[PDB]
């Protein structure tokens, strides 16, 4: 249980280096409503995620096992899809993080 936690913080670090950040950059902070314009986020997206949220309640202790940080971190992906239209730029881009994360967190 205590060694699961301690792979989930190395999974975000790698999400979070300059190897991935070409496509994990719209990722990090939460989502500006007031900067982008974007008037019905919150009507459609319930619960928002970003990495710095994910980071700051595993750097505490609100998962208590690996499951509860990776329903986190795919609901992050799934607020994406929601959203967006099919075809956005940011859409491939979450695509492509979710490859990475789903390939890191299947081996443990
Ligand atoms: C209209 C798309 O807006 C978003 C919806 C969404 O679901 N996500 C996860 C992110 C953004 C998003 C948020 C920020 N700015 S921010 O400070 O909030 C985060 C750094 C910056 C870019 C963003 O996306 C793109 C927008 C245009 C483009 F050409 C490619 C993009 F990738």
């Amino acid at each position: 249980h205590m060694e699961q936690l301690k792979c989930c913080s190395g999974i975000l670090k790698e999400m979070f280096a300059k190897k991935h950040a070409a496509y994990a950059w719209p990722f990090y902070k939460p989502v500006d409503v007031e900067a982008l314009g974007l008037h019905d986020y919150c009507d459609i997206i319930k619960h928002p995620m970003d990495m710095s949220t994910i980071k700051s309640k595993l750097e505490a202790r609100e998962y208590r096992d690996a499951q509860e940080f990776g329903a986190d971190v795919r609901l992050m992906f799934s607020n994406c899809y929601k959203y967006n239209p099919p075809d956005h730029e940011v859409v491939a881009m979450a695509r492509k993080l979710q490859d990475v994360f789903e390939m890191r967190f299947a081996k443990m």
